[PDB]
């Protein structure tokens, strides 16, 4: 399998508080977040979800990958911990919040468990088709799994979960199976606010990961890159 990350605070923002990271040396989890919160507030929280998802499954990944679902649970509450902490203790980050999403990979390597809070996205890519595997935390993405009709809305990217929650409610988490070629796309809504899913599908149609990845960012920036942008892409 062959990976590649990138962020990129976008041609408007004045600082990135996405973060990423890849397991570069098994290659058995990929994590992006999208921070927010004034007063440097946002680049912590999804700095700490970042590292306490990461420490989280390289400590307790050998004893619990049988129950991927506990695991991914566990380390999603641990980051939310974290950032609680510093919050109560951090008046001025007191609202600071952000997104993640998490593939695990199996010890095969043809199964990725999903797992998200918030509006960042994880996709699946297979020959020239692209799906959106994450349901967003949003109220305008709720509505439209109710009975209202979003892509233009003003709100649209208000978040309805966060991590940085005492009251955080929700972790979703579900398996995908895997066939050669597919690739997983996990990417802040940087992205997705300036690149529509048909033209995201183009870019991973990029034989070369490295090359696929740089392209999705900078086309975010040529149609605008009024956010940060983080991809992380994976080819199986
Ligand atoms: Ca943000
Ligand atoms: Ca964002
Ligand atoms: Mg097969
Ligand atoms: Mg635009």
């Amino acid at each position: 399998m062959d990976v590649a990350g990138l962020t990129d605070c976008g041609l408007i923002r004045k600082s990135n508080q996405d973060a990423f990271y890849i397991d570069e040396k098994h290659q058995r989890f990929f994590i992006v977040a999208d921070g927010m919160g004034g007063h440097a507030g946002g680049e912590e929280a999804s700095r700490l979800a970042v590292d306490h998802i990461r420490q989280y499954l390289e400590t307790h990944l050998e004893d619990l990958q049988h129950d991927p679902v506990t695991l991914l649970r566990q380390a999603f509450l641990a980051a939310n911990h974290a950032i609680v902490e510093q919050q109560r203790q951090n008046s001025a980050r007191a609202d600071m919040g952000t997104t993640a999403v998490v593939i695990l990979l199996d010890e095969k390597g043809d199964r990725a468990w999903c797992a998200h809070v918030g509006a960042s996205r994880i996709y699946r890519w297979r020959k020239d088709q692209l799906q959106q595997i994450t349901s967003d935390h949003t109220w305008i993405a709720q509505a439209v799994q109710l009975g209202s009709l979003a892509r233009q809305h003003p709100w649209r990217h208000v978040l309805s979960q966060c991590l940085g929650r005492e009251d955080l409610s929700q972790i979703d988490i579900q398996p995908i199976d895997l066939e050669p070629g597919d690739r997983l796309l996990l990417c802040s809504d940087g992205l997705t606010e300036e690149l529509t899913d048909d033209v995201i599908s183009i870019y991973l149609s990029e034989p070369n990961v490295q090359k696929a990845a740089a392209a999705l960012v900078d086309a975010a920036k040529t149609h605008g890159g009024r956010d940060n942008v983080t991809v992380v892409v994976i080819s199986v």
